[PDB]
Order: C-alpha cells, then structure tokens, then sequence
C-alpha cells in the first residue's frame, strides 16, 4: 500500500523541445524565451573524450543550433554558455511556460524525472539525490537533457538536468544553472562517485511507512542512543543521524507513538542480523529513497 | 539503471474532474460530454456495507451530482448506471479530451495510475494487473476514480478505475465499462482474492533487463525444458510458462544471447536456493510487473 509515486509531468512534458547541433540530438528545456541544454550537444563524437568547451563553441552560430518543438521550428536568436549547460535564446516564448523556479536541491531530497527522447516524452519516475551526488535513473543516449522536478502547488522547482552515466551505472547532472551535483565533469571519461553512503533518515521514514501500512514484524522492546546507533550506523555507511534529522521524523513518530530512538533500535538490528528472508513493504532491501515529507504527503 | 517507469501523465490530467453527491466525494473522468465516476459516490458511509444501489440511484436526480473541473461547475443534464460505474452526461465537451480508447486489460499485463484527490492529480505510478486480478497500488479514502492507461503514440487506453480496497491492502477496481476485474463487488466486506500467483514470463523478462544492464552473477551452466520447469514453478505458485511466453520473450533471448530455456534453468535455481543476500537491478526478490514489452521499450 506504499509506492515509489512520481508527480504528475503535465506542466513539464509542454516545455521539452528538441535540440539538434550536427549530428548530436537532445532535450532542451523552453522556459520563457530561453532553451536550456547541455553544453555537450556542440560536440561530434570525437570530441566528447576531452572537450575543449570554450573553443568548440566559438565555432558556433545561432543558426547551428536546431531548435524543434513538435513541428514548429523555433528561431534561435542567441547563445551563451553558462556553466555545463548553453542557453539558446529564442523569438517565441513558450506559451506553456508554468510557474517555476530553479533550486540546487540537497543531498537526501527527492524530486521526479521526466525521460525524454528527442525532445519527446517517454516516462516518469521518482529520483534521490544521494550523498554522493549521483541519482539512480533510467537513460539511454538521446536522454540528456531530461529535467529533474518537484512540483510545490502549480509552481515547478526545476532541481535537475541530466548530462552523464557513472561506471557503476548510475547517473550526474547539473542543476539548471549547469553547476553539477557533485564532482563531475561532462567529459567522456571513467569517473568515480564515491562510497555509495545511505540516507539514514529516509531508511527511517520508509521504516514509518511501514509501520502506518501494517508492516510491524521489525519492532522490538528495544531502544538506543544517537551515539551508540551512529557507531553502528558508519560500520554500514549509513549517514550519521543528527538531532535535526530526529526532529523532521517528529510528526510520523508522533503518528505511530514509536519514538526515534526506538525505531534506531529496529533498525539496528535490522543492519546487524538482516531480514531473514522477511520482506518490508514488498521489498527485501531497506529503502532510503523516501524522505520524512514524502512519507507524509503519500499517507495523507 | 532500470526503473520502475509510468507513462507521462499530461493527456490524462486534463481529464480529471471532482465528482460530489451529498457528502461524499471522488473522482471522475470527463472524456467528451461524459464523465465516467464510481457508483458508490452515491453512498452514504451507513451505505456502503450493503448497498442496493438500483434502490440508492432511484433517488438521486441530475442536480444531485455535483461535477468541478477546476473553479468550473459543470451541468449535469442525463446520468446512468452501466455496472458499477455511473456515467453523467454534461452539457460541455471537454474540450482536452485526447484521443481515447476502453480496452479491458489482461492478467499479466501493466499500465500506469494517475493517483487523484478531489479530482486534482497527486502522483503517477505503474502496476501490473495481477493473476488474481487485483493491483497493489497507493490508494487513500478520497481516491476512488483515479485511472489507469496505457499510451500509445498520442492514444491513450484507458483499462483501469479505482473503487476499493481489499484485505491485504491491495486493491480492486473496474475496466470503463464498470466491470469488475476478478470477482470483487463493489460492498464494504472483505472478501477474499485468491492466491496471489507470481507471472513467470515477467520475472523471465526483468531477469533479461538484469543481463541487458550488466547483472548476470544469476546465469548458470545449465538448461531445462518447459515441463520441468513448471514442475518447479508451481510448488512456489508461479504462473504455468506457455509456449507462447517463449516466443514473446524471443527478442529479449536474441538481443542477450540466452535462450529461454536457460534463463529458466537460472530462475529454477533461484527460486530453490535463494538470492543469499545477493540483488537483481537493486531488489533482493524476484521482480514481476515488468512485461517483455516493457523491458523491450525502456531498454531502447
Ligand atoms: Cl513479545
Ligand atoms: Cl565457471
């Protein structure tokens, strides 16, 4: 009764476009008279191991850049390079501009992915930001530049573009000033993410969920203290969980009457002594891709 | 990087209206001059543990139905039942309506659901149509209307709408011509779904998606036949694999360079032995609500 649950992608899907330098296609995002893209699209397929950005663009026009929203082309007027990502600016504005806004999301926070394929919709599904920096998406190439988002009322917070595929398989991008998340670079090397560390506070949440959807099996007469679950949270590169982590979790462990602390008990030992083939709202892994308020908003 | 994936969501959001009848509210779906709702809007809360509805529906006129699409009332000028949905004609076309169809979907097979309250959009996720035809979606009071589809190129099939809740926590519901999928009725009892079998040929089909994406420690030296397989497969209640599963799972076996047969002999072994603590694509069980047709489309 608990699901991974993207936002609706309406207000996001009447702003992709289609972005075309040479050979090179991606999504580009038209908000206003402005289309974001990556910076990458300037490049051939030689260029991307090591590119100099700064020269490749000087050799650029404003008519290089095709610019494609359904049938309609767009006529590109300007270009600058801002960061990792170039903005085309356009002689239309996009009549389906939503109100938005951009953030830099932080680590642990959540937001929806809109995949898209030549500036065409293909699907949707919910993303974390991880300690890392990197994101556990679904892209093949043609992908880039699909936008991350969350949706505050009828406002979207634009929190992510995506650029790159890690070694390991998962994924880095930008925020919408072209500034990555983390320490990537948009170069066609091996790169690596560091230790992979878990969300402790969203491994609680999810914990809760449980709990509110009948799944109780991991409860114990137990308790802990901050410092002793910490000792044993690092063994297992989970975060270190911090009193302000403890009051965002107030509210759902106020709805269960399961203090923190004794949910940190739970999860002790669920780390130390595992599942024993038990499952916990259909998954036999512990979770950390919910955060404290989406818990929250999907049980009420 | 494979992922639990819906449809983008916009063509349905336009479509999503708030449907009242004294006290209680849900959803509707306004497609042309009609909008299609649950019966049981119709129900007070002494109501819904046996109603008559032909008796409950006898006393309510078009005036009784109160229908918003946004700030916007519309006028209700006809209403019928046809099984267990209510459909209410209105005096506008909505004027969003996408191309359409009503398809009632088979066992085995997914779509996605846009979650609604109040007849606004909350959150999109994908489900499969289990074997004992019910759904294990994220579903609160309030809910109930809330659809599910499929698109195809810019057609959307709708297949699902919601109307309850059974006792596991999965969840029960209706094609658009307001049958029931498997032998729920729309009354506030529980009633039982049977035995909740797994589908064989998807679980074959994520274990191909596993290859595609570089987890293959589950790939053995071994193969088996059709009959001994199932001779396995039943003991742990998996669907019977058919010859046509083989030839619908043919493009998967081709694109990786394994036959059906030895992906069988791999899953064999896993259903006997176990994952011990090793993951398939991040899940520490076997993954059932991706089709072959699925795995095919996010993996190109
Ligand atoms: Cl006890
Ligand atoms: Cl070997």
């Amino acid at each position: 009764g608990f699901r991974k649950m993207a936002f609706p992608s309406g207000k996001v899907e009447g702003c992709m476009v289609q972005v075309t330098c040479g050979t090179t296609t991606l999504n580009g995002l038209w908000l206003d008279d402005v289309v974001y893209c990556p910076r990458h699209v300037i490049c051939t397929s030689e260029d991307m191991l090591n590119p100099n950005y700064e020269d490749l663009l000087i050799r650029k026009s404003n008519h290089n850049f095709l610019v494609q929203a359904g049938n309609v082309q767009l006529r590109v007027i300007g270009h600058s390079m801002q960061n990792c990502v170039l903005k085309l600016k356009v002689d239309t504005a996009n009549p389906k501009t939503p109100k938005y806004k951009f953030v830099r999301i932080q680590p642990g926070q959540t937001f929806s992915v809109l995949a898209c394929y030549n500036g065409s919709p293909s699907g949707v599904y919910q993303c974390a930001m991880r300690p890392n920096f990197t994101i556990k998406g679904s892209f093949l190439n043609g992908s880039c530049g699909s936008v991350g988002f969350n949706i505050d009322y009828d406002c979207v917070s634009f929190c992510y573009m995506h650029h790159m595929e890690l070694p390991t398989g998962v994924h880095a991008g930008t925020d919408l000033e072209g500034n990555f998340y983390g320490p990537f670079v948009d170069r066609q090397t091996a790169q690596a993410a560091g230790t992979d560390t878990t969300i402790t506070v969203n491994v609680l949440a999810w914990l809760y969920a449980a709990v509110i959807n009948g799944d109780r099996w991991f409860l114990n007469r137990f308790t802990t203290t901050l410092n002793d679950f910490n000792l044993v949270a690092m063994k297992y590169n989970y975060e270190p969980l911090t009193q302000d982590h403890v009051d965002i979790l107030g509210p759902l462990s106020a709805q269960t009457g399961i203090a923190v602390l004794d949910m940190c008990a739970s999860l002790k030992e669920l780390l130390q002594n595992g599942m024993n083939g038990r499952t916990i709202l259909g998954s036999a892994l512990l979770e950390d891709e919910f955060t404290p308020f989406d818990v929250v908003r999907q049980c009420s």
